[PDB]
């Protein structure tokens, strides 16, 4: 009756990166995995210290949630441990992840979701600049040849800049209708190219065309 | 009953150029115009006089096919002529051009068809190397990371040539089997791409993907 927030994360042309906060260290990893180190600052080693790790496979199937050397920790080395043969307490997939552990996977989908909105998947070069669609289909850049920039977020909104930003007409308008214009046309190719899409062989990132 | 030989020609995608030989002076202009300057050389002047030009539109449907200073001909400058209000009796489209006349048109289809296969339509990054499907459909070149290099037309047949070149197995059919899995992948594509393809946006040239 009841289901978690986020749908199974995934890393799909996603890069390796590794993003570090005040309370967790997130990574991405060539093979495609996820891997949360949560932290506790604890004055015995004075020190940050990992509490807990998360990990989860590259089509957020499959979960592995511990806390290891249990009320210590760990030192935070530049990247995380490495994968040791799991308990299998600690191993649990999608479809049976107890609820008490919900909120991190869903911190994993948050990460997984940023980079995902910082990664193009389709480049359009118009005729008025350098359209990008990142992965997340819902986050849009524009660079005009003229120095114009136009962004767009399902959160922050809408923010047109032009050569030295401005907001508000006339040279606007212009602009969003391109910005829209050039919208339809990478969402419509992303779904035109699923379709040439196997398993073996990949269709994105992709670059189309260029200036004159 | 009787149709001409070729389809009408099309400049998509097609750089301006200007291929020099010994019977003609071959353009295509940024109007997307095709250009053919035939020559005689007459000792009157003692070079090279352009005896007839065909002027052809962006898509083969309009021609304009005429003979300048008849008698004396022309000096080959860098470039051919400029459009002049033509005659109308040397104006035809596809649907009417004369039999006497279409041997011309067919240099113009051939010509563009070179460049055609000359020009870049689809471009994969495969875990092997560099597919590149031309704008001809049916040309086809692999450049593989390691330096083996594979090519493919209609007519000269086909040519896999490995680090240092060899025909001949073993190492061959790794490579042709890549090939032709290259190759169905970027046929699939510029097919699945056409879908999203309007007036006012293009969708090629496309490159898909990087190298790791």
């Amino acid at each position: 009756h009841m289901r978690i927030s986020v749908p199974p994360l995934n890393t799909k042309r996603l890069l390796p990166t590794r993003y570090k906060t005040k309370n967790a260290i997130m990574s991405i990893l060539r093979n495609g995995e996820v891997v949360l180190e949560f932290l506790k600052f604890r004055p015995t080693y004075n020190e940050d210290r990992i509490n807990d790790i998360c990990r989860i496979s590259d089509d957020g199937q499959r979960i592995i949630i511990y806390q290891p050397d249990p009320g210590r920790g760990l030192p935070v080395r530049e990247q995380p441990p490495d994968l040791q043969i799991p308990s299998g307490d600690c191993v649990y997939n999608y479809d049976n992840l107890p609820s008490k552990h919900w909120k991190k996977y869903i911190y994993g989908a948050r990460f997984v979701g940023l980079v995902k909105s910082k990664t193009p998947k389709v480049t359009y070069f118009s005729t008025l600049g350098k359209c990008q669609l990142m992965e997340t289909m819902t986050d849009f850049e524009i660079r005009f040849y003229s120095g114009a920039k136009l962004l767009k977020t399902p959160s922050e909104g809408l923010k047109v800049y032009d050569r030295n930003g401005m907001l508000l007409c006339s040279e606007s308008r212009s602009l969003i209708e391109h910005g829209n214009e050039c919208f339809t046309h990478c969402v419509n190719i992303s779904n035109a190219l699923e379709v040439a899409q196997t398993k073996d062989n990949s269709c994105f990132p992709v670059t189309i065309g260029r200036r004159p």
